């Protein structure tokens, strides 16, 4: 009956839980929560992180974004998000992992300045470190032809990672450096439902 | 007929492979590494991390630890490791990620010095934000009766946290403190097969001190 999320206007991994949960065709209510001090509700429901996006349904909560993604794909078996193979599911669970790793690449292409920031070069090594291992323009993109998991994992670099160099000025990201994911960055667009759980491309620009 | 482990004498993280591998009532072969740099046909296999444990059989490698625990339980099935509800399946990732989200806790009052030692106080919350929550000297250990996936990724506590802190002169782990978690440290004593993949105790006390 009920279905629960906890969240903010614009966490990536808010978006995340949302995209998943709407290719389901699963309702689901949204409750916000303060970027600062949060809600009493949402706290008894992770105490121990404290941290948006959590997910409850039938009052039964889930903590952590990658964590959820996994539940839901297994709950409800309409469009699956994981491979149904069990090695090549294990195989996509390692780049979640590096998608994981590689948000690093946020964490120097955003709020860092001067000299600090060039202290960095590990995000051109991740765009190779990808690419050349994915293969998103040769055919589809990742997990089969429609959204898997490992493209919902990095959201983060399909729309919000193009909306913050505009905050270092870079243009690390273009068709001249990584071509193959660039126009797989396209993800963004598409979709006539992820086509707004994510915000508006000009109201985030103000942000940064 | 084949199945490979790659790894070095006693990482915390190849053991939490082998244990997972043994219970299954699995063989395998395992290939010892360099402890600066290693060979080429270990990172032909991981060119991503280059980090072991990297798990292989019939030539189809797997890098990252907790992901090839996971990948042992779905083909080889005998005493499951996860469970079978969706929920509890999702805890008990939930649980092996906060252990290892935590991991640089333990890394830090142990192998770190003067000052960002007590820059930490972290491990006294996770350990009480373990058993507070945990309970289970209610029953057995952490997942259903025998051996669940938390308890192995939870290793560096069982074993080598217990060894690990006579570097630093530390008694932060004992069971006046955390009771429900140090007599379930003997998870490693009990259980006739986390016993053996686990290196000599005394040994690895030499090691530490160095």
């Amino acid at each position: 009956e009920e279905v629960k999320v906890y969240g903010m206007m614009a966490s990536p991994f808010v978006s995340r839980v949302e995209i998943a949960l709407k290719l389901k065709g699963v309702e689901y209510k949204y409750e916000l929560e303060k970027f600062g001090n949060f809600s009493d509700t949402l706290i008894k429901y992770n105490p121990v992180y404290k941290k948006v996006p959590v997910f409850v349904h039938n009052d039964r909560p889930i903590s952590e974004s990658l964590v959820i993604l996994e539940y839901i794909d297994e709950t409800w078996k309409q469009n699956p998000l994981l491979p149904s193979d069990p090695y090549k599911r294990a195989l996509v669970r390692f780049w979640t992992k590096f998608i994981d790793d590689k948000c690093l690449s946020a964490a120097r292409k955003a709020t860092f300045s001067i000299d600090e920031k060039e202290r960095e070069k590990g995000i051109e090594e991740t765009e190779e470190a990808f690419q050349i291992l994915e293969n998103e323009l040769k055919d589809k993109f990742f997990g089969g032809d429609e959204i898997g998991i490992v493209d919902i994992a990095g959201i983060f670099i399909a729309f919000w990672f193009p909306i913050v160099q505009e905050a270092t000025r870079l243009k690390l990201f273009t068709s001249e450096k990584f071509p193959k994911l660039h126009k797989w960055s396209e993800d963004l667009s598409n979709h006539p439902i992820v086509k707004e759980i994510l915000p508006p491309r000009e109201s985030l620009l103000a942000y940064f």
